């Protein structure tokens, strides 16, 4: 699994 | 801001 | 702003 | 499975 | 699974 | 902002 | 800023 | 797994 | 910040 | 696995 964010 | 994934 | 994912 | 998302 | 998000 | 994940 | 991620 | 986050 | 991962 | 973030 990929997890990925910005903020 | 938020961000939240699970696999 | 709120990004949930869930797989 | 794939989510994505923005704000 | 994948998961993206961003704010 | 807050990134978390899980795998 | 938070980052906190899980394998 | 990856986990990546940016704030 | 803060940064905290685990594999 | 990994896990990587910037604040």
């Amino acid at each position: 699994g990929n997890n990925q964010g910005s903020n």
